RNA sequence: GGCGCAUAAAGAUGAGACGCGUUUUAGAGCUAGAAAUAGCAAGUUAAAAUAAGGCUAGUCCGUUAUCAACUUGAAAAAGUGGCACCGAGUCGGUGCUU
DNA sequence: CTAATCGCCAGCG
DNA sequence: TGCGTCTGGCGATTAG
DNA sequence: TCTCATCTTTATGCGCCTACGCA
């Protein structure tokens, strides 16, 4: 009794099948536990397993970073108040208390309602004086009177709370405050344009006044200020309205300059650097320092509060209780911004910032890896390249390798004098000094060398000496200096780390040395290449690479030679399952899929009677391309850039050159791919800044999940942040269409990028689906499952060998199984049911077993029979929902009872709050409740929804929690928890999956016979054949003679919808729509039948479109029947069941 | 199947920062009216919060991953279900033998 | 009169 | 003995 | 949206190792 297992791995499914030698699938009677009458189920050992897609940890990281900046901002304002507190309480000792409780309603305050001055007349006079805050900042900068302390605090707090960016470094008329003057100018232009437009629309269009200046739901002015209208929607609304009137020339000029009715705080203010606010702050401090003494006492503290920023290599200032921290302290105290550099050790933390990320040597797992631009690494690579070259000459019968003196003189002569060398320069420049040069034929290499001592060239250029770099006694010192130039990339600590070596070099070369910068880490450690030795040689690895007798062994032949003592040192140098899976590296989605398929194959081993299988057949997703297209997809970027530059008009490369290694940043590759212009406005682009402009995806990240070069476009700052969540509008198309079509001719961009560029010529969304992230995940997951199944299954070590092959792991390609499917007409359609996962897993097993055994033409009847079985165990994995508490938006107040509060003492009837929480799992309770006016105990049995916010408070103590919810006399033994996708069997074989708390989902499958899916696959793809046509007219007339089949297919849906669907309105509507289309060609009828099949899929209900009639979705919104149905508890494969009957509870 | 070098594409993990947006309050609305209301004036800013919160009280942590039931175990983790044969509308029946 | 049913809506550069 | 790898929540509305 | 750093996988070109069943 020997069997084999076929798997099929995807990103949302795992298909498993168990075959015998004759390609059968056995059936077995399994015992079912519980409290029902039936005690045995016959089931077939074939199935699939479906689950929700595992997601990445990016959004959690973004919200985790966003959580810290709010606490740091509150701490900044707390530091400012702690400075001001004493002199603030000297004059008005309720001011910060009034500022802290301004959010509360008029009766929840404990003080006067006006926050600044308390009384009414002072607040009214203050707001009549300064209409904004920028008037106050300009007045405090310019004037020289002793201002009130509260206005000074308000100006300083507004400067500190919003402070600007930090991209530039160092430092950077009638007034000294240009920003406040610019905002005051914008405010005055707004006022003048408003009164002019008001008078003009009063004159020329008296009927359209209320729609503009009074409606709050439209996109007029009253919708621009109070409603939810942006600037672009308001401009697009108002532009034809004043284009139709007369006397609006300057307003159209301003609207074409985007300076009409503008606000102060808007979206494109992000370009303001913090030096402007710093100048305004220093100005008002130097102005008012004479009156108040304590402003002059600690001006530098207040200026330090604004400019302080935690460096990116230090990290979160923890105290040994975080999970992401690496900071180390020199003391134990509180880290204010004033004593930062007197507490935290910057050097050790900056070293641990880098060292915690890098790899280990994969051959010596305790040593750290060498830098990439190190000297020993470059020597190793260039000798490993040189010690396998072969030359043939005039007196050469059999070819030979080089000599140790020859390889010494070669690296002494031409490698140490050129950046990159060629094969022609090696044949000419060296062999001109050699007599034996006549018929040189050099094999094993290509036209140029792919290894270079470029760090040696930069060091001889800097230090201007060869005697220091030629010696060996300096050697380790050189290693150390490269380490410093890889670790600390901030030129304040490099001087402290490098002061020990300036006693050997000059001062000018020391000043020119610290501007050097390297990056990248290698793949091997220095204890592998110079630490270990051989037994009796006295030679290291690199000593063998300098000279190796006659063999000229390379690195792999060195560390795999059994005649030496390297393999034994590697072998003498070289836990839980879920811990090892957590110890893997990669995306968590393939971690989920790997864990599921390992649990499935382990459980299948456990089912079959503890016997290990013979073969395990998996299908991978790697290919074997051709050399032409493979090298065309491997050609560099300086090919394509120079080709397009040669094709079109070009003057940018006259004074701005570009090599093939300097072009790797995405803010320069797009600058040269777009010929030095902004792609949303015809204007000249700069390279002197090259960072202040922004890269933007054409289709936004909200709708799609791609960030490739076919979607990224480098634009200006205001153009990217002008649009938010849409393809750019038809004005951008009508302006830049000719320029984009000119750039399309040079083949800089593709047709898909230009298709995404003008999606607005069709709509904001035409349709999604096929994304190459799944193509990454499938390849990763099949490589991992092959490695871990070979590691886990075969355990017994052989004595003189590695192990004993008790079970083989075979890996196949999809081309072979698709060829087998296309040969013998075993077709498949993805849009009928979910049986195709189990079916192609079975096909993988059959093809792999037959290809190993035989090389088959007699027995196809058993394959055609098992490809039409009605019973396939489909299991949807029950999960417990975790994530956000509710929707993120904040709804305004209403008198409803489904508004979750935002804080503890903020009642939602007067403050508003969140809404629609996410239900983690449900429970089945039974108790007695007071029935309102009767108020006596009446028996109930219903479903509760435990949200994510209340999960801990439920699991702490359930009885008092749901007692305070409004229940009494409950049975704690009779509480059943129910996660998502819990399975209920109702009457007549109708299955339902519990969606959240009052919603269900369709559970049954559709078993369609093989003749119908064969005729339906041939009915589609009619005009195509994917090749040359022969013997397909018989297939065409076979489709033509079987139209009646299609009518039967409608019957095959209809009675099924009478059994488990119960959605009769959509059913007879769509059969009427089918009866109104009994005359079309067969191709369109099949193309719409495959759209009709989404009525009876598994899972959530959906909406679709038959011909032009759109059928909307019938949702299931009642859970008062699954209280009296059979609850199923399924295993990981669905072979082990536990059936609870809920009708006998009570 | 697995390494080392060069080129290119697709991504992943972590740290530091900006700019908005949303919600309540504050910015005394005037006139004619019993009024349901109508005419008129006005609008650009600020405070606070930005997952409820938690204890380990940090300028820290709180949306990723693990998760069927049953019997043990504090958890970690372990254990729990007979075989052939004829057939097939979501699995049925037959004989062995427990 | 309370439970189906329709239609809208969902933090971002 | 050699050789290839999108779906639930919610208000407004209707039907019973 | 900006700045910084480190990793994986895939395909070509060059050199090289081995497991193991297949011709």
């Amino acid at each position: 009794k020997k069997y084999s297992i076929g798997l099929d791995i995807g990103t949302n499914s795992v298909g498993w099948a168990v075959i015998t030698d004759e390609y059968k699938v056995p059936s077995k009677k399994f015992k079912v536990l519980g409290n029902t009458d039936r005690h045995s189920i016959k089931k077939n050992l074939i199935g699939a397993l479906l689950f929700d897609s595992g997601e990445t940890a990016e959004a959690t990281r973004l919200k985790r970073t966003a959580r810290r900046r709010y606490t740091r901002r509150k701490n900044r304002i707390c530091y400012l108040q702690e400075i001001f507190s004493n002199e603030m309480a000297k004059v008005d000792d309720s001011f910060f208390h009034r500022l802290e409780e301004s959010f509360l309603v008029e009766e929840d305050k404990k003080h006067e309602r006006h926050p600044i001055f308390g009384n009414i007349v002072d607040e009214v006079a203050y707001h009549e004086k300064y209409p904004t805050i920028y008037h106050l900042r300009k007045k405090l900068v310019d004037s020289t009177d002793k201002a009130d302390l509260r206005l000074i605090y308000l100006a300083l707090a507004h400067m500190i709370k919003f402070r600007g960016h930090f991209l530039i470094e160092g430092d950077l008329e009638i007034t000294k405050a240009p920003l406040s003057a610019s905002m005051i100018k914008r405010y005055d232009e707004h006022h003048q344009d408003l009164t002019l437009l008001k008078a003009l629309v009063r004159q020329q269009l008296p009927e359209k006044y209320k729609e503009i200046f009074f409606d709050q739901s439209k996109n007029g002015y009253a919708g621009y200020i109070d409603g939810g209208a942006s600037q672009e929607e308001f401009y697009k609304f108002i532009k034809p309205i004043l284009e139709k009137m007369d006397g609006t020339e300057e307003l159209l000029v301003k609207l074409n300059r985007e300076d009409l009715l503008r606000k102060q705080r808007t979206f494109d203010n992000g370009s303001i650097p913090h030096q402007i606010h710093l100048g305004e702050l220093h100005a008002i401090l130097r102005r008012q320092e004479d009156f108040y003494p304590f402003l002059k006492d600690n001006r530098e503290k207040i200026e330090k509060i604004l400019t302080f920023r935690i460096p990116y290599y230090v990290g979160p200032l923890a105290r040994g209780n975080s999970r992401f921290a690496w900071m180390t302290r020199k003391s134990e105290e509180t880290i204010t911004p004033w004593n930062f550099e007197e507490v935290v050790d910057k050097g050790a933390s900056a070293q641990s910032f880098i060292e915690r990320m890098t790899n280990f040597d994969k051959n010596l797992p305790n040593e750290k890896v060498l830098p990439k631009h190190s000297l020993l690494y470059e020597y190793f690579t260039v000798y490993n390249e040189l010690t396998k070259v072969k030359y043939v000459t005039e007196g050469m019968r059999k070819p030979a390798f080089l000599s140790g003196e020859q390889k010494k003189a070669i690296v002494d002569l031409l490698f140490k004098t050129n950046r990159k060398v060629t094969v022609k320069q090696l044949k000419e420049d060296y062999f001109k000094k050699i007599e034996c040069f006549d018929s040189v034929e050099i094999s094993g290499v290509e036209d140029r060398f792919n290894a270079s001592l470029g760090t040696y060239h930069d060091l001889l250029k800097i230090i201007k000496d060869k005697d220091f770099l030629d010696n060996e006694e300096n050697e380790d010192i050189l290693e150390d200096i490269v380490l410093t130039l890889t670790l600390f990339e901030d030129r304040e600590m490099i001087e402290e780390r490098l002061k020990t070596y300036a006693h050997l070099f000059d001062d000018k070369v020391m000043k020119q040395l610290k501007r050097r910068r390297y990056t990248g880490w290698g793949r091997l450690s220095r204890k592998l290449i110079n630490g270990i030795r051989d037994k009796q040689s006295g030679k290291t690895i690199l000593d063998f690479l300098k000279s190796d007798g006659f063999a000229n062994r390379n690195f792999m032949q060195l560390i795999h030679d059994d005649s030496l003592t390297f393999k034994e040192d590697i072998q003498k140098a070289q836990d839980s399952l879920h811990e090892h899976i957590a110890n893997l590296a990669g995306s968590p989605a393939i971690k989920k899929g790997i864990l599921q398929t390992v649990k499935v194959v382990d459980e299948l081993v456990k089912v079959m009677g503890r016997h290990k299988p013979e073969n395990i057949v998996i299908e991978m997703a790697r290919e074997n391309q051709t050399t032409q297209k493979g090298q065309k997809n491997s050609r560099e970027r300086m090919k394509r850039i120079e080709e397009g530059i040669k094709e079109l008009g070009s003057q940018i490369l006259k004074e701005h050159p570009v090599e093939n290694t300097q072009l790797q940043n995405e803010k320069l590759y797009l600058y040269y791919l777009q010929n030095g212009r902004d792609m949303y406005v015809d204007q000249e682009l700069d390279i002197n800044r090259l960072s202040d402009y922004d890269v933007d995806h054409i289709v936004p990240q909200s709708f799609l999940k791609d960030d490739s070069i076919d979607n990224k476009v480098l634009t200006r700052s205001d153009k990217n942040r002008g649009k938010s969540d849409n393809v750019p509008s038809e004005e951008v198309v009508k302006k830049m269409k000719n320029y984009w079509r000119q750039l399309l001719n040079a083949k800089l961009i593709t047709q898909r990028k230009f298709d995404n560029l003008t999606k607005a010529e069709r709509g904001g969304l035409s349709e999604a689906g096929f994304i190459k992230r799944q193509l990454v995940e499938t390849r990763q997951i099949t490589k991992h499952v092959a490695q871990i199944l070979d590691s886990r299954m075969n355990t017994k070590y052989d004595e003189n060998d590695k192990l004993i092959r008790e079970v083989k792991v075979i890996t196949l390609k999809s081309k072979l199984v698709s060829d087998f499917r296309k040969d013998f007409q075993f077709y498949k359609v993805r849009e009928i049911n979910n049986y195709h996962h189990a079916h192609d897993a079975y096909l993988n097993a059959v093809v792999g077993t037959a290809l190993i055994k035989k090389y088959k033409g007699r027995d196809f009847a058993t394959v055609r029979k098992v490809l039409s079985m009605p019973q396939v165990n489909i299991v949807k994995k029950t999960e417990v929902q975790t994530g956000g508490f509710s929707k993120e938006s904040i709804l305004p107040k209403r008198n409803s009872d489904k508004l979750i509060a935002r804080k503890k003492d903020w009642d939602p009837k007067k403050y508003g709050g969140f809404d629609s929480p996410t239900v983690a799992y449900s429970v089945l309770v039974v108790a007695k409740v007071e029935k309102g006016k009767s108020k006596k105990l009446k028996s109930v049995k219903e479903l509760l929804g435990i949200t994510i916010m209340e999960r801990s408070s439920f699991e702490k103590n359930p009885i008092d929690f749901l007692e305070a919810k409004g229940y009494k006399e409950v049975k704690k033994d009779l509480i059943i928890k129910l996660p998502k996708y819990s399975l209920f069997e109702l009457e007549n074989g109708r299955k339902r999956m519990l969606a959240s708390a009052g919603e269900l989902q369709k559970g049954n499958e559709l078993a369609l016979p093989s003749k119908y899916v064969n005729f339906l696959y041939l009915a589609s793809h009619y005009e195509k054949l994917k090749g040359s046509p022969e013997d397909n007219e018989q297939k065409q007339l076979f489709v033509e003679q079987h139209k009646h089949y299609l009518d039967e297919i409608i019957e095959q849906i209809s009675e099924f919808s009478k059994r488990v669907i119960l959605a009769d309105a959509n059913l007879d509507k769509v059969l009427s729509a089918y009866n109104k289309h009994r005359d079309k060609p067969i191709r369109e009828q099949a193309e719409n039948i495959i759209h009709l099949f989404t009525l009876t899929n598994l899972g959530a209900p959906a909406a679709f479109k038959y011909f032009d009639t759109t059928i909307d979705r019938k949702r299931y919104t009642s859970t008062k029947e699954v209280l009296d149905a059979t609850l199923i508890h399924q295993s990981i494969t669905g072979l082990y069941e536990t059936r609870i009957d809920l009708s006998q509870l009570g």
